[PDB]
């Protein structure tokens, strides 16, 4: 009852299988890599480059795998790129960690030695990373840019960065965070991709709840009931309908349910109205209109209206919904998203919701490097030398880990299908104390350049949640020595 | 019907039974100690060094063992930190109480002399155990990071220490005692371990139940509802609203619900509120700010209202939640942990659980010994020697009795990696009746050192109660001859 | 349909079986006796020196056997000790009644001349057991000594005897027996065995109904209620509150429901309470302060108050529970068990037991005889004079049940490891119509001392409840000769 692994088996089952969900995403790395396509056991469909979904929507049961999975999974959660390179160097931590056991080096040596670098590679980058102004939003877009290609360079749209920090910009709540859940994102096919847009406002899936009213109204003020319109067989809603008309509102959207009768004597005062409305889709309303949600119907006040400059029911790939577009200081924001197919339309959403992660990235932070696996050479020389003022054996780990890192330059480098070996000897020289520390490989040039000035940029937080998250499971997966698998 | 062990079968199964379980934790003892992974049936994982933990959750079944498991599950209880080196020793007098056995020594004789041993080696270690200053703050600190390596030395970051003696410090409940219930715990991922800190107050897992309210409010003044803020459709609670706006407080939490109408007269004051929040954390509230639990909202005095510098709504790796922290005179306090992953921040969570026991446990007892194994060897060569004061067989069992707590210091010399049997040779010599009775192995070092100097030390509680749950459980299995084992 | 003993297959079948279930728990008999590990088909374990607990839970299908275990089971019920050597005489009974069954003496004779015996047995005893005083509370002592050793020589602490003797003293209801169940008894971990104390009050699972109320009062007076509290939601509870202020109590115990508006009021006025408390927790507290149950809380006069010098709320092995100790005259008392592990705990309550059984076995008779096989092998010789006195193969059935006897003495010296066959010879010359009538073999010393100067005591009610039971049933065997099992 049942299995148990043993020392150096445990050790190699857990490095083994770390390594093996690593490989299972070095693939999909750089703008010259390539997707995995994941049904599952429903027929069910499902192409992606983005690491963690890739990783999340894969049956995977190995328990030390797992926890690989967790690296990618609160990557996605604190920083929404970078997942891929997170798993992927906590891969190869464990690799050269083995090279290290198999020398019979203490497992805790090694996990202290990775320790001490980790700690070490979070000052060095610090120190190594560009400032940038909030709302520097040049910059921002370079960013934003940066993090479609990776999904490869035929994302990278350039009115489609321009689109997202813009909108990213302005649900800035001051000060001085980014709430991604703030910017709406919707999927409706088209003939498009470059169809995608902006909309300053809400895109609500109702339709107003009678014919007879009005199916298009500009400069409308937004009356938002938390309330239920009730009615019954006498009338008893003339009331509820003209108090509504009373504060000045033309355009209403109600949570609950909005009786037969108080259905008509909206239609005939001149006022759109939709009958239960999602809670969420009321709270998108309540901001970006700048409106508030009223429970007591009676006190409604005439300041209680938001304002958008059209309110329309228009169909859009088949469906009809309720545009509440144009709108005039948005605390949210909808992206629609548009493409030929849907899958077609439902990576380009996985790309733009990795490139608003990045741009609320820098508006947060303020700091960024520069890409390429450029910081990575930089950070890995630089921790090479604080590896030699180490006395005893955990001077190999720091080494280690500072030869781990490389395994971004070097895989960016085989996808592209150039020579790994040489283009990382290149890169090395080019770090020597002297410049670039923007010294990186263009997987297109196919030679070392500036990423710094060849707009190759990302955020300090890619780097650095990456590094340590890698540098915590790893440390953990090493201490382990016996495991105990039932059933 | 069905299965019976008889005499030397019965005691060789215990007796081994016991000895396994004890092996199977033999290897976490120590900084230089290895952890454990833990599946379960539903691939559900967990990673740990602490031994109650890896002995509770794993299905156990041999009855011998379930029962030495009872030892750990009381050290835990009664103490935080030693759980594995409780089961350990109670592991080693098994296993010389067979050489006795087998050399047809009576069980009853054994018993006794384990007793007379176990009696001595209470008395022998109150005397040998320094006095130490409730509020020496220090010393406190010593302790609390000795607990923290042992778990491994990765852990031991200095400024985590400081931040748990400080908050245990805070609970204290003059006079004297620490609730180790009123320190709570709370985890949130983040890219951290090192962005772990004190809350001086309370974190509540809720949101403003009105949008429309203040989401920061300082110097707040907090008014705790165990009452039910009903409503209807005619303002049956501007009353209820207006008699909380009439004791001053700008922010409420109510364990009941807040009708609707009741939810847009305190959006519209002012006033903060949440409903349904956990009576655990209705409590928790009650205590560190300096609140009162009301049931009649009428009697709403204007001193049943709390204190807190701060009282706001963030968004913490993606969850929103109430902070209500920078109090003035905590009687309760949060410890806000964080790390990359999920079983990372689990495991650092262990970890601080041991640390605010021996912590916890110093301040109520004040006594306390040095680590490394020191006190062990000395308790053991007092044994000994009391041991030739004792004419009769039942001295072969109190020279047992004495070896057996050899086996600490013994096992933290193996997985440090060191020779056992030298260094247990150096450890006792230098305990030969001069110094230094702080005389310990440095598993770092590697060499024998003054562990009282070095800072290793640990409450007098954590080495008498796992004596004598060591001696008292496998006093009792020695007693056994026959087993009846059914199904 | 289906199987069927005929004669001396039947009488074999069940003579057997019936020394089967004896051999079972000859190991056990006295100090020098050992314990029985008990598992079920749950994995749940019980270790037990004490003969019944042993033979109930134990599945024992046999039907012959199944009425031995009833003999143990009414020792229990009438005494407390002396279950083993009940169960032990009567299979020894039953050995030597073949002896003579195999010489083909008839049943009914053999059966005749066991009843013959008892009958004898009965007075002979009556005559041999020394007075003692109800109080003689140093006799008692030796009394409820002498019971714990035999579960072991390392349970016999000697200030827990004298608990035992205080808190059985004081639940006497005069005139003038003991109820054995107005001694409640608790168990809670603590690192301890010695930590176990008398408690003169009552200890209540339960906890303040109100986190505001005191959680310490002294010298306080109890108002037990057997009402329920009720409330609603315009103070019809000010009433019931201050009708109970109105009486001076400053502590009250419900038994039904104290609503959530006569739990302010409570606090309000400086009253503890608890709500659903078990009925049988309210007739302890009923006793043991000297309080009323009140139904009527209009009725509740200023007399119907207990009084405890303490009542407080403690955390004690984790649970939080209220005492109510240091009471002035109680009819109810509380032995608070201590131990470091569970089933430590729980085997040394057995011990308890039997202590309270054979103690209130002293006051209720005033009769004693002396332990360690001695009245045995005195009862055993005058029962084998008696035996000439008789004509007929009658006779041989006295001398066997005369013989019979003589296995108590035999089993003790066993267990203990001497050489049973002489021993018996020392301790049977040293009775030959000279003294002792308390000459008995000391396990400890290994030679025949005087056991009533040792202080080896018992009741008279274990050797005559225990001869006559183990008569009557196996009388009742030896008569059969047709079994019909089924299924
Ligand atoms: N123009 C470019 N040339 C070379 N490398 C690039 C370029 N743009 C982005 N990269 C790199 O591609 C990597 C992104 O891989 P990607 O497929 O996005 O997975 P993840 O974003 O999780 O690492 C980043 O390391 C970035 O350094
Ligand atoms: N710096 C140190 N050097 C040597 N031993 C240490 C040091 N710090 C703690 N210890 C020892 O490590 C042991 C702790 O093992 P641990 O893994 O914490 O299990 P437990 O705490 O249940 O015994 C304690 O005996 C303590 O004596
Ligand atoms: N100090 C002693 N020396 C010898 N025999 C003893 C001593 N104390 C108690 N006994 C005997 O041990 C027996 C008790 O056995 P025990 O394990 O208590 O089962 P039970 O009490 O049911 O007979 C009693 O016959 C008593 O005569
Ligand atoms: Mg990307
Ligand atoms: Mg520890
Ligand atoms: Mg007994």
């Amino acid at each position: 009852n049942m299995k148990r692994y043993m020392g150096r088996d445990a050790q190699r089952m857990n490095i083994l299988a770390g390594r093996i969900i690593a490989e299972t995403v070095r693939s999909t790395l750089g703008p010259k890599g390539m997707d995995k396509m994941l049904v599952d056991d429903l027929g069910d469909v499902v192409v992606t480059n983005d690491g963690v979904t890739i990783l999340r929507e894969m049956s995977v049961e190995h328990p030390a795998a797992k926890m690989l999975i967790e690296v990618a999974k609160t990557q996605e959660k604190e920083v929404g790129d970078g997942t891929t390179t997170a798993v992927v160097v906590a891969g190869e931590l464990l690799r050269k960690a083995e090279e290290l056991l198999d020398q019979n080096v203490h497992p805790t040596i090694v996990v202290k030695g990775y320790q001490a670098a980790a700690q070490k590679a979070q000052e060095l980058l610090k120190t190594i990373a560009c400032e940038v102004g909030a709302q520097d939003k040049e910059i921002l877009t370079k960013i934003a840019m940066t993090s479609i290609t990776g999904k490869g360079a035929e994302k990278a749209k350039e009115k489609l960065a321009e689109i997202i920090v813009e909108a990213v910009s302005a649900v800035v709540d001051d000060e001085g965070k980014v709430d991604k859940d703030l910017i709406k994102i919707e999927k409706k096919s088209g003939a498009s991709i470059d169809d995608t847009e902006l909309i300053k406002g809400v895109l609500v899936d109702k339709e107003r709840v009678s014919a007879q009213m009005p199916k298009k109204v500009t400069d409308a003020k937004i009356a938002l009931l938390n309330c239920a319109i009730e009615e019954t067989a006498s009338e008893m809603l003339k009331d509820m309908v003209a108090e509504i008309k009373a504060s000045g509102a033309n355009v209403l959207f109600c949570q609950k349910g909005i009786d037969d009768l108080a259905q008509h004597y909206l239609a005939k005062e001149g006022i759109v109205a939709a009958r239960r409305v999602k809670k969420s889709d009321m709270e998108k309303l309540a901001k970006a209109t700048g409106a508030n949600v009223i429970t007591n119907i009676k006190d409604l006040s005439a300041q209680d209206l938001g304002d958008a400059g059209l309110v329309e029911e228009r169909k859009i790939s088949g469906d009809s919904m309720i545009f509440v577009e144009e709108c005039k200081h948005p605390k949210a924001v909808t992206m629609l998203i548009r493409g030929t197919t849907e899958h077609v339309i439902e990576e380009v959403a996985r790309a733009v919701d990795d490139a608003v992660g990045v741009v609320g990235c820098t508006i947060e932070d303020g700091r960024i490097v520069s890409g390429g696996g450029s910081t990575e050479v930089e950070l890995s020389m630089k921790l090479r030398e604080y590896a030699e003022g180490i006395s005893g054996r955990e001077q190999l780990a720091v080494r280690a880990f500072a030869d781990a890192l490389e395994v971004i330059p070097r895989t960016l480098a085989e996808n592209a299908g150039l020579d790994a070996i040489e283009i990382l000897v290149k890169v090395r020289a080019a770090h020597a104390s002297n410049g670039n520390k923007c010294a990186g490989l263009n997987v297109f040039t196919g030679a070392v350049e500036d990423m710094c000035e060849n707009g190759v940029v990302e955020p300090l937080r890619v780097k650095t949640q990456a590094i340590q998250s890698a540098a915590e499971s790893t440390e953990m997966l090493l201490r382990i020595d016996d495991v105990i698998a039932a059933e």
